[PDB]
């Protein structure tokens, strides 16, 4: 691509302290940590690395933990963020400006390549066609989850075959559930391997007051956000269709609330909120009829719907409902073998309790299948599959009822020309936004440097994300400290805990003082294409979310 | 909205160099003239006082206008939107203020039927303002009534006088265009000076022909659809596990899967004028999809990416030939009945498409089914025969989507910005030199701007006599893929080495700022035809 190319050439923009020589930086200790909760079951657990302190980085001279070439592997781990291409150039140029003889190894398809010892290595021409590009696609990326001594002492071996000095994971809550407990496993044993983490996410659930946001949500918000706007305004242009959008964002409702900022739409449900008020799924469908309703009085027959991909887990009538169906599967495992869908599920339906069973034939026949395929297919990390359940349809099939109902009665005059869509896939492996680009460079380059200086368990660190790059700060957080304990495949684990949306923060805040005017309102915003040549106001443009938080 | 609208509302459109001119210093250069594609008889009889007209060309050179007085002008947006229709309207009202200050634009609400109604907007410069350069019809909304009773072109004449209009501009498509032909020969019929032009709009692409070298709107849809399906290509690279099945809108034909195909280098792409060419069957198609995806997972790629026009179906002899007979009978048991009656030929093929697509054909009799969730379907169960013989060890994990609506109102690209801009000007030039029934036209649309060629077609060149329901009627023939021209000819060169290899290509966002080559970037179908 042309595209491809000009962009090929843009120079990512580091921090002031990391332009500085490495043996010029010097660390300064912040508090010791706690985890978030469980503090007491993650400390015994976490021997060797709970309470580690915040570091920062400040100009001084200081000694380095390594004087000859480093080995450093690197792993790209879960769904693809806008970004990681450009982790991985920023730690290779910090290397190789540390020992030119430096070698950075990738290992292909996520953790477990790892495990199977299966990488490349990551040449100076190989990382320059990937610089400032989309996707993972350099070594590919998967979800394997490490959490056996099996998986702990093929991850030693495999780091001992390869000469490495550390290991640098590049994920989520989950893939950095990996790198704690992995670090802890090396610290343990006495192995000289360091394990640092990386902040990857468009979902932005990795994040807490010292990690601003993640990387790769910038860059996927402003994809939606455009595409939402131009419904929007075709909505209007025509006067005719209530668009759906589903967005992905399995835990959490971060991208669905950027992109309301961003559009404003007629609706956007806010999975946080519907939990708090213990909102029911019907419940949910009256707040959108009405606005459909109120919309077709003043003579607007149109509008669009946001809605995160993962509402279902916070209904808890449906939270209920699939997590019966996950118990009712783990343990018939036999009788489920080799049945279809449409007869696995006479077992479910059979399985299932008077209360559940009329919550669950209450569903449209297709949604009943769905969950049941959202059961199945859990990751390792033990995720429902939700991306796959179209619950925006399970919100049009049950609108035209309610609206029907209300023209039979003639409360309804209007006309209903549902559509659907659901953004997600096309978002994870664009080209990173600017902010991302400068981000994860930063991220990157700030690894080696932890590194440097001997840290491990923890996440690479850049602050003061709203303003211009060069007086970002740097250093590192210690990966306990966003731990708790959860419940998963049926087991008491230590995990990342997830950062939801604050329903007491100022993004939250924002929306609520104006979402009753964009309801009955067409105040739509037309945001445009990413664009990466021009005003720095322009190109250098960041979230709504990051901008009401710092 | 926007730094970025706020910056985008700066752009000034580029004009050709002609129309640069002083209207005065503006000439007309006459071409040959001009007979229907079909029907040539029928049609000049109908098209009685308009029929046979030149093609018309600007060049320098002193003139003499039409008008010396100020110029009232009705203008509609017709049918589904396209990224640049708001240029149109800038370039026009931009025309008639040098001709004479005083001339006013009057946009008629929510398609041809504001016309029938009087239900209409002075533009004024502070209005049009805030719309320059930005996607949607909004400005004063589109719709599809189509003016057809006597008592229809009787109201838009009536109200055209009742608003004291010298011209109408119609901005639509094929259907819209023959509405603005014959709506040019009724006002000439009855002795009225309105003249009435149009232009070409559609992202499908399906109007134009030697002289319209594509219609609006198709180059910033192809762009948006063309990332989307880049980026699912680079998804799908990246993580080695899934199957994107996109729909691109478009019933009629397949310039935008073409396009986008050229475009992102996916593994498979199913052209439907291809397909009605070679009178394939409907498992013939499944069995290309299959084998691709067997041959890849042999390779280790359990992915890939398959792009389908949204009307592939209704280019199917078989389906076609089967919703024949389903309307020659003529849910559950009562398509049971459609069965043991139907010719066995549909029969075998009736039985071939899945259940909720049988049921689904039922439905469509009362009369949408998905050329997405069609081929996912029968290609699983193609594949869970192959690996319940062994012969099949991949893992088959599809995802659907449909880029449409996302497409429509966007903001223009620099191509239909300067492209509409132009056409909407070139319409005020048309109509001060007293024509009629053209079509705003600008040709050489792969040099710059400056180099354009400014014109009219007239429409009844375009047209051949459709006749449906006892009346023999004037249309405008869709143009569909040419299966002898450049760009299908260079998708089939490479198709095959698409499918099997990995050589996805990954285009960018739209840009607005930056180096010409970059922002003033053109389709691969208008590089390759031009």
């Amino acid at each position: 691509s042309l595209f491809k190319q000009e962009r090929q050439k843009y120079i990512p923009k580091l921090p002031n302290i990391l332009k500085k020589d490495f043996n010029n930086i010097s660390l300064v200790y912040g508090e010791n940590t706690e985890a978030i909760q469980d503090r007491q079951a993650l400390k015994e657990f976490f021997k060797n690395t709970y309470g580690l302190p915040i570091i920062s980085f400040t100009e001084g001279e200081s000694s380095l933990s390594f004087s000859k070439a480093l080995n450093i592997g690197i792993i790209l781990s879960g769904g693809p963020a806008p970004g990681g291409h450009n982790v991985i150039s920023g730690v290779f140029d910090a290397i190789k400006k540390f020992n030119p003889n430096s070698k950075l190894f990738g290992f292909k398809g996520g953790p477990l390549g790892l495990l199977e010892n299966d990488k490349i290595e990551l040449t100076e021409s190989l990382i320059n066609s990937y610089r400032n590009t989309g996707g993972f696609d350099i070594v590919s990326s998967g979800r394997t989850k490490i959490e056996t001594e099996e998986h702990y002492n093929k991850a030693l071996f495999v780091a001992k075959e390869n000469n490495l000095n550390a290991i640098i994971i590049i994920g989520g809550d989950d893939s950095n559930t990996n790198a704690a407990i992995l670090a802890e496993y090396f610290k343990k044993n006495g192995e000289n391997i360091q394990v640092i983490g990386v902040p990857k996410t468009i979902d932005a659930d990795l994040r807490n007051d010292h990690i601003e946001i993640s990387f790769g949500f910038d860059s996927a918000t402003k994809i939606y956000s455009e595409l939402i706007g131009n419904l929007c305004r075709d909505a209007m242009s025509t006067k005719k269709y209530w668009h759906f959008v589903k967005l992905m964002g399995r835990s959490a409702s971060h991208v669905a609330l950027e992109c309301a900022l961003k559009t404003h739409p007629n609706i956007c449900i806010v999975s946080e909120e519907v939990l708090a008020k213990k909102k029911t799924l019907s419940e949910i469908i009256d707040e959108m009829v009405s606005v459909i309703l109120k919309r077709s009085l003043n003579g607007d027959n149109f509008g669009v719907v946001i809605v995160p991909e993962g509402l279902i887990e916070f209904i808890p009538e449906v939270k209920s409902l699939m997590l019966e169906l996950c118990d009712i599967f783990d343990k018939n495992e036999g009788e489920f073998k080799g049945l279809n869908i449409e007869k696995m599920k006479e077992i479910f339906v059979a399985k299932l309790s008077d209360y559940m069973k009329g919550v669950y034939l209450s569903l449209p026949l297709f949604i009943q299948f769905e969950l049941i395929k959202s059961i199945l297919e859990r990751d390792p990390h033990g995720n429902f599959n939700v991306s796959r359940v179209p619950t925006e349809k399970l919100f049009i099939e049950m609108i035209q009822s309610r609206l029907n109902d209300m023209k039979k009665r003639g409360e309804y005059k209007g006309s209903f020309t549902p559509v659907d869509h659901f953004f997600g896939y096309e978002g994870r492996s664009a080209f990173p936004s600017n902010f991302d680009s400068d981000y994860c460079y930063s991220l990157g380059y700030n690894a080696v440097v932890l590194i440097l200086n001997g840290l491990t368990g923890y996440m690479s660190c850049i602050k003061n994300l709203n303003l211009k790059p060069t007086d970002w700060i740097a250093g590192g957080v210690p990966l306990t400290m966003l731990m708790n304990m959860e419940e998963r495949y049926g087991e008491k684990k230590p995990v990342i805990k997830k950062a939801l949306v604050d329903l007491e923060g100022r993004p939250f805040k924002e929306f609520v003082k104006n979402r009753d005017k964009w309801a009955l309102n067409n105040l739509y915003l037309y945001p445009g294409p990413v664009q990466y040549f021009g005003s720095s106001e322009i190109v250098d443009e960041i979230t709504e979310t990051l901008k009401l938080e710092l």
